[PDB]
């Protein structure tokens, strides 16, 4: 007896299941919107499939809610509304992670009981560079040590206070570090996906996973990675192929190994991806 | 805003409500087998809509359940029925985890969609007194690691799996130790409630608390669990002199003042670090937090918001 169900991507093709499930025209859009384009044929066998599921515990959720403030006769302490449901997506870097949060965030939108859904990455709780040089952590960004862990749980503990308004600093790709002052405000949204490294890490104390509804590990062949790597690393000579491997076997595959990897049963949904993206395998905790 | 609603007793009194499956004077007064110290008022004032909370949750994860293995289509790999629905209870020795344990379990079993709860304490899983002196822990009893993390760690996965049968050990409070041989079996029940000292302790990877569904985290002025931890170990001399297989310890012969010597001293050297240590950093995770006066009454709960 296992904590989780199992189904490949054969078995999970193989399932007759209610709803007919077909891609609309908003989601498409949404979805470019995003700036993402991945496969139809995934976002339609795998991703729809898991939005539906995923639905069905947020609106689990809002009825609970409602019930609940039923019963407590609707007094004044309590908030009118449900306070964002928050989902979780962790990973190795380059494995699709953001890709993953994004379709969710597109696909999640689409029903009117929850049509604002907003995406986070732990990303913007880095220390800028300057702070991870004076602290001699350049080498270790994106190690549970090279994030203000501080600032990231009082920004989803203010999120699951039900606050109007709650800030994240903002990490920019194009200059690799935080940019000064930015910020990235959420809004009560009905659902709050918060991606990155470390979000199912165990903290001493009190951690951020404490406050997910849902959490999804990403996951694949550890060599299948470097590969994906290597390519974004190019995509960004034999020369780029050497110092992407350095910073891989230096930097993100040790962290994979030691934080990211042990972290993975913790989440409620594992999808594992083969070499060419397309995911072969999914384990659902058992409801 | 904070991440819970917060009500003094005054105000919990003040909502409205409805008084969900409620209660016979003989299902009242039944739960006075539960102790001595029961107290009814407590008990329907605070205890019964806290297990109608509690009863919604357990209902919405058996419908989510149920909708989500229509969706799939009812599949082999999928399971039968939900897997139980595990609560966890946590705070310091003495400040009354197990009888609030002991009566939310009760109420929850009056409900027919779930009338197999089961209850079960992590003293079960200390090391026995023998296996703890090998390693150095005797004066470390209750601290993390004297416990078998691991022996705990497969229990309560095997319930959350949905097997059918998970044994855990059984702790003497009376003789102070694990009992040998004895076992407590646990069938797949609809609620498990597990309660302990280190229920919501944060470890390495994976923690048991990862496996629950719901928190409580019982909660009390240090100064007042001191006073019931001393009464408490008066209590515990008395009843070991009158029976006929404990009277042999030691601490069956101490007078009232020698007792208290001795139960402050493991107050101060054990329980009390433990506390601030260990366990009261554990409250912030809790679902569920119920403050006790001095007189063990609830005067507040915090409750996180849904």
């Amino acid at each position: 007896p296992s904590p989780y169900v199992e189904f490949d991507r054969r078995q999970w093709r193989a399932l007759r299941m209610s709803t007919p499930l077909a891609l609309t025209e908003e989601e498409l859009v949404g979805l470019r919107g995003l700036g993402e384009q991945i496969d139809l044929l995934e976002v339609e066998e795998v991703y729809l499939p898991l939005a539906r599921l995923i639905h069905l515990q947020v609106a689990a959720r809002q009825r609970l809610f409602a019930a609940t403030a039923e019963f407590l006769g609707e007094p004044q302490q309590n908030p009118d509304r449900p306070v964002p449901f928050i989902i979780g997506v962790a990973g190795s870097v380059a494995v699709g992670k953001s890709t993953t949060a994004r379709v969710l965030q597109a696909l999640l939108a689409r029903w009117d009981h929850h049509p604002r859904v907003d995406l986070v990455t732990t990303d913007g709780f880095l220390y800028p560079n300057a702070e991870l040089q004076r602290r001699n952590l350049m080498h270790r960004k994106g190690f549970p040590e090279s994030y203000n862990r501080r600032a990231l749980m009082r920004f989803v503990t203010s999120v699951k206070s039900g606050s109007d308004y709650a800030c994240a600093p903002v990490y920019s790709h194009l200059h690799y570090d935080i940019i000064p002052g930015a910020e990235q405000v959420v809004r009560h949204p009905d659902i709050l996906i918060l991606e990155g490294l470390n979000v199912l890490q165990t903290g001493p104390t009190l951690m951020v996973s404490d406050l997910f509804d849902f959490s999804l590990y990403v996951d694949a062949r550890i060599e299948d990675i470097e590969q994906w790597y290597v390519s974004r690393f190019l995509a960004m000579d034999s020369q780029a192929v050497v110092a992407a491997r350095e910073i891989w076997r230096t930097i993100n595959r040790p962290n994979l190994v030691e934080n990211i990897l042990p972290t993975r049963p913790r989440a409620t949904l594992v999808l594992r991806k083969d070499a060419d993206h397309s995911i072969n395998r999914l384990r659902l905790r058992k409801l």
